[PDB]
């Protein structure tokens, strides 16, 4: 659920999950499509390919298990789909923070940029 990726969005890159990724570029955020506008971007265009094609529970609200073990995210959870849900989740968290060297504030602003059509997943 967006309570375990705000957490370990926390927990990786040190940044509030809503006020730094909630609207940034034209993928991370709710309704946001379209061309990612630098590396943080491309995470959530990766992040929404990869929730995107589960078919047996719900993202935003269906919680797993995770632990935060050794300053690293281990998905510890027994049904299928909410692991990969977890997997998904790992792999953005892990993301914005290998990219926060070029993590750039203009791209919280929507009108402020463009944003090209989507790539393919």
């Amino acid at each position: 659920s967006l309570l375990e990726l705000g957490k370990m969005i926390l927990q990786e890159t040190g940044k509030n999950a809503i006020t730094s990724y909630g609207s940034y570029g034209c993928n991370c955020g709710w309704g946001h499509r379209g061309q990612p506008k630098d590396a943080t971007d491309r995470c959530c265009f990766v992040h929404k390919c990869c929730y995107k094609k589960l078919t047996d529970c719900n993202h935003k609200t269906d919680r797993y298990s995770y632990s935060w073990k050794n300053k690293a995210i281990i998905c510890e959870e027994k049904n299928p789909c909410l692991k990969e849900m977890c997997e998904c989740d790992k792999a953005v968290a892990i993301c914005l923070r290998e990219n926060l060297d070029t993590y750039n504030k203009k791209y919280k602003a929507y009108f402020k940029f463009k944003c090209k059509k989507p790539e393919t997943c």
